[PDB]
């Protein structure tokens, strides 16, 4: 004849009356307090502004309504009744693609003094501003709030329940070995109004996100450099022979096809504009100047229609050396004619010997020149990782 | 022995019968009326004709039925109730390819004169029509609509609640740095009827959206520069080499494997033609031509079956550079044989050398007059910069 | 004292008793009509053999137990319930890939006779047959469906309510600038069944759904005759130089890859045959016989190891130009010696010139010949509009 | 004063009490039967080792609590009721990726003896095993079940209501011109048990799906035919020449990357190893000794630092042809030099000249060594077609 | 007038009153115990670090206020209740990307003891850590918890109900022919407590899931030792031919696209680096200082401005192949200065001649270096497949 502790729940749930606002006095606003821990992040994405994430969400509430004593009613201090029948305010996240799907677990927590709370698991893939100025190391500054959408100020207020440091500082539940890591998390209470007399609550929480560079440096770094050596490589076979130009457009063509495919993908962005991506145009230009110096050394050396040296060329390289480092008579007619055929043929030899001489000097001096800016090349590679050491 | 202000919610909410038209005469029409603010817009696909944005949504209507004074009711003159026991009128949006995803929020206001508001968010992804017809600098007139979808004229009205001069300059709201800005909307008022005594009550929505051009105006304007100007280093090795045309069969290879992986990617339309896409193929004619001048140039010099040069080249060339700028007689015998064949071959030798010399002076006429076509070119970016920049 | 509408509302609504079939004798059959307008066609798939498209949708029933005299109720004609209370039959639409998304709407028109009206929003993506032997012209003839599934002949009936030539004629609602356009729908009334003494009522529109060229009829059309043109030029250079069968393999190889690239994007079907397709694989036919001949040119000429023509070659060419346009003796024999050696070579060098020439004549005559073959082309290409222009 | 088919209703729905299990002895177990007919089937995934397919359902079983005369109940024997009213058994099919999305179309038939019918559409996406040992010609053989998830052997049966060899061969619905077309279905009625004393029930569906090759028989039989056909044509041009060499490995690298394109599309799956991939490695061996062979015919011929031809190179060659087919005394010292000098220049000619005409009869002899290897390639074709032509 | 099995049913079910915690005492806890087998495993992803399994679930619980005794209610010992009526403790999985989609099955087990048992099927996709440093015979070390998401450890406890070493070793159902093959699962009971006071229950399974080569081992194996062996193949044509530079540079580029394409489809991470892709770097090594002593034979070879060979050059090369193995007067004056001009001719070309024979022995000998290497490289090889076949 003694009832179990369904007694105390059908005392209290038998005309609670959900849809109503419970409050004794309308003036006083009911407070319902946030707390956010970031279990895990997903991954984002640079084309659509958006990016994914999985956080860890609990909330409570002053009911007022449920008010009995731990005397006499079997020293009960808290129990678990459904959400469905509970008063739930609505505390809506902004800037959302889609609607977060999450089950329901429909149970909350009571308490003798009136106080109720509610855990839910929910995540949120939701658009914010990203930049990509420095694309291995950004700084990647996104927000999401937590507001009421449809209350106000005075009868709906936001409080923390934790020390803001606590909040900032709070690394319990994060998986290692992704791609990114975050430091801390800052709340911010600002209030929120369009037009006048209409102020609404509003709670923002700034996640500051690190990306870690150690896959995708090495996979930048090394083709551009393979290339680049394998360039120092091809200047080295002699410029008369005609497969020189056509190994090096060879090489554009191949720099170029992967420079396009490369490009779309991993700074994959609409408006922003990389420091990398800048630095390959200097990369294309270098190798446009390398062509052009090339076609001009193929240009300087031919054989045909070459006339004699002019004086500030050979004036020039040698100061550049040294800084550097009846029928006896007929018969013999015809014969004295051959001899001058032959002798003009072995003078245009010669000259076109000159010529090929002045060009290979003329090609050394321009590959040492091109050495000396792969060396300037290699001192900004160098003052850039060592500001990035520096930090 | 005095209850909580639910003893007002539960006087009103006992008799109100949701699902019937709350009227007191059926002949006056209720009033639901509209607004509209955009927070954000996502991005568009032009393959398939549609859209993605995040609007704000607000709209409120009189509910006829609820009616209590302030005094003797302590002093209440709004309170929430859930949505689901109220009657909400449907305003439904034409052109959408799914119904839009969003939270329930089930809560409503109310007031003491009977009026009801209703706060939610909705977001909508729709198709409408876009022109290509300017890439970089686009109208993108798109159309959206709300519309009473199962009632008529005769008892749901739509009226705007705002001046429509504030509906069109309002900025209060919008999310910087992305690919698209819109400047102003416009609200009309249209009525839509298909046949005889049925016409339905609609609100079109006009927005205007700006693309800016920042990144993609570079990614397109230096690939095409940038193999256009190797192409003007490509011209200066002699053509009577024969890697020279190998050299220009691979740039025009390259030039266009990027542009059909170009072409398809950014403006990815099944009918709209952009003025870019003209302009591509006049630059590929460009290089066609180029390259026909450059076989042409392969077919004037050779050094097997010359024969001598026509006198309307010696004489067009002379006056093109001046505006430009027995044991002892069978011996002698065979002796003259030998003279006779080492003259022939050098009447041959000196017949290919000035077939060299006016293949390589047509070559560079033709080399100034293709740089006054780039010039052509120039002129045509310069006018064309011009006039977007007047605007 | 006197109450609003809904006592009306709840004079009917007290006992309607939702899920019994509303008859008041279960012989007669309750009528159900149908109606269909077609708002606007999305995208289709030629690989899934599938189409998206968003209809707007009527019906209405005769329920058969809402009778009500207008006068002394207040005049009241039509008014407005939820159609969870009314019972709603089922139509079914067939060959679906998926349930059709849509909101609730939650809301019927009844009248005092008892018709009642159901006005709803559904889009369907359904699969059907397609064909692409003319992929820039086709036919389209798909079809959808509009059938009980439950129930059967004898207890539900399905009527038109309009005339099939008003059905068949009906432009009031289409976007337009769309790659797709509907000329017609069809109506037609079949009774289905599967076994004996069960046929079920069986409602079926064919739609036709013509495809318009304008841009993909110039993307098409422009590379291959593009490169087609290109080759023109390419056949113009002297194939004694080894750098013609490089341009050739270049042209073959670029084609190629363009052709593999594009013919999996546009006709991406995995059954069908295009039209085009077969006239694509004549095109690389004849490229491949343009580089057969090419090979053949190159083969015909060459210098070392050439015997003398043989003389149906030499009878044939002339033919064919005409139609178509002690210290004194033994320095003697050395002399003599060299003299040998000299007339050897020259000789060896004369032999050559004539083969070089004869093979310079046989690429002339079949360049005209393939020229000859682009004329035929053209033709094919004039007969093919001329009867697509015709219709 | 007579109420309608409403008043039968209301008697049957009184006290039905759904949840609980029919029956009116617990130890007699109520039969529920199985029926599954194949509308259509959409497309396969090989990677997702998964399919998809959209069948027909219909299932009945005994409710055992509704009986009613059909005398003087006006002659009713079948009527329409909510399935949500009705106690229905759970029939779940195994190895689903995600749960099937369907209609409710909530209706079901009664009968007056007990029976009670459900028609329900449900489309299933399923993963099962299949094979691609023969991918123009598979047997894909997978499996779907229709077991009870919750229920034992004791409280549920299943049967089948029809012939086995009715099931086995039934074609009444099935869509054309795909690409998979079924012969026959396969029942069968296994018991399942994991552990001792708990049997449940397991009806289990064999479907064989015959794939038609049209399409990409031709798609690939055309390329591959293709590159060895102008393989074939590029044999023909003269090995001295360097562009040979060029001209194959281009045409290597083109059957390369087009391999690696075509070859992850189409048989794309993990694990499963086709006949056709080893057929293409057989092909690249077959390029890659070609490709050798061509690289010791430009090795073996040569004009520099070549000696005298060993004599078995000589004596092997001839046999091959037949069963294949003081003033006066100083300048005679000095001339005499001079025909010496000239006489060493000859012999080197001539012996490069032997050189290069044993190379091309080797060249010559290899060459049809290759076309007898294409006549075995063609003989290999010619048998698989026979033997898929015998089947 | 004897009621059915359902009288038992409605003697439970009337005052159940879900929502409400049951137990007689309060500080007592109730046990749910947990129990997971493996039907089967689908694809994983190594971008979004995540991973889709189908699992078969079930649990029981006591539910403490279901008592009944077997004698005189019809020797019931359990029936069937749907699960909305009873009380269903959470059990929620973490690290889930989205929530698990699966049919209702709204059906229980009780017993009369008052045990209630509940089976029912989840699928679950969820993130976990994986690694990629041995790609084909990886740990893959994942896991997936159970845990009390909203309850603590004073209220819900979790049991294993088995012996954890047939947990640990259960192959009752999983699918053969995949990619992935699991050996053991392993259970484990840790207690989760983020603050003080505030302990909840956690069960945590990880799975061990072994990847096996059969597909992907030869599809990475072929193409690389195929490109290698016909490099093999291009080193054999001699050097001071031009072509061989080209044929090497094709090879390499087309090695480059390769490699390119295929390490972003199988290797597809964001932070791991594979053993295999630091192999493919040594093979780029390797091909590049191939490329670089190919350049520098082809520039040791030139026939213009070779001077005399070094000492150095010539006394290494033979140690290296033994251990390897008036009108009379001035007609013979110009006649003398012909023989001069000769002479000087025969003397440079045989003086290239020789710097041709010494790059020949070098070009020989660095060939056999390279074939050492490639003997080191097969060495290697054998070295880790040894590794893998030992284990
Ligand atoms: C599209 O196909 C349908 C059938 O697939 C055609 O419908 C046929 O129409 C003719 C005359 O209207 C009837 O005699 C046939 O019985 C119909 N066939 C079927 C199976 O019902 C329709 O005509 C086709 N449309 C066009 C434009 O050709
Ligand atoms: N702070 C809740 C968002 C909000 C503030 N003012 C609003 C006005 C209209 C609307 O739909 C939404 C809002
Ligand atoms: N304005 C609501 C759209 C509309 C107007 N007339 C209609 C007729 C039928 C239908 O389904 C829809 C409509
Ligand atoms: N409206 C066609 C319904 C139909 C006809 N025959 C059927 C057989 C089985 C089934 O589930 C459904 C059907
Ligand atoms: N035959 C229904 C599947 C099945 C058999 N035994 C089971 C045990 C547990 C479970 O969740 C499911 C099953
Ligand atoms: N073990 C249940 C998860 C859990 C433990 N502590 C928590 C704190 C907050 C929260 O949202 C969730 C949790």
């Amino acid at each position: 004849t003694q009832p179990a502790l369904l007694r105390l729940s059908d005392h209290l749930l038998a005309n609670y009356k959900k849809g109503v606002r419970p409050v004794r006095d309308w003036r006083k606003p009911t407070t319902v307090s946030i707390d956010v821990i970031m279990y895990a992040i997903l991954n984002v994405d640079e084309k659509n502004q958006v990016l994914t994430t999985y956080i860890w969400y609990r909330q409570y509430w002053t009911d007022e309504f449920l008010q009995w004593t731990p005397e006499d009613f079997d020293n009960v201090t808290k129990l678990s009744i459904p959400t469905d029948s509970i008063w739930v305010p609505d505390i809506l996240i902004n800037e959302f693609v889609d609607v977060g799907k999450s089950p329901n677990i429909p149970y909350v927590y009571v308490h003798h003094r009136g106080e109720v709370q509610n855990y839910k698991p929910l995540q949120l893939v939701t658009a914010c501003s990203l930049d990509i100025y420095n694309f291995p190391f950004d700084v990647q500054n996104c927000s999401l709030t937590f507001t009421s959408w449809l209350h106000t100020i005075q009868d709906i207020n936001i409080t923390l329940w934790r020390s803001p440091e606590e909040v900032r500082s709070d690394k319990s539940i994060f998986i290692n070995q992704g791609e990114w890591e975050l430091l801390e998390v800052f709340p911010q209470f600002k209030e929120f109004s369009i037009d006048i007399s209409n102020s609404y609550a509003e709670m923002k929480f700034y996640v500051i996100i690190r990306r870690r560079p150690l896959f995708y440096a090495v996979s930048l770094l090394l083709p551009s450099i393979f290339l680049m050596v394998v360039d120092i490589v091809g200047f080295c076979l002699p410029p008369d022979s005609g497969e020189r130009v056509s190994f090096k457009i060879t090489l554009l063509l191949g720099y170029s096809v992967f420079l396009i495919i490369v490009s779309d993908t991993l700074p994959a962005t609409a408006i922003g504009t990389p420091l990398i991506g800048v630095y390959f145009v200097v990369c294309m230009a270098l190798l446009v100047i390398s062509l052009a110096e090339t076609i001009f050394i193929v240009r300087l050396v031919h054989k045909q229609d070459l006339q004699r040296p002019v004086p500030d060329w050979l004036r020039h390289l040698v100061l550049d050396r040294i800084a550097w480092i009846l029928a006896v008579r007929g018969l013999l007619q015809e014969l004295s004619s051959i001899r001058h055929f032959l002798e003009k043929r072995d003078e245009m030899r010669e000259v076109a010997r000159d010529w090929l001489r002045v060009g290979y000097v003329l090609d050394r001096l321009l590959f040492r020149i091109y050495l000396l800016a792969v060396l300037a090349y290699s001192i900004t590679l160098v003052t850039l990782w060592s500001i990035w050491h520096y930090s």
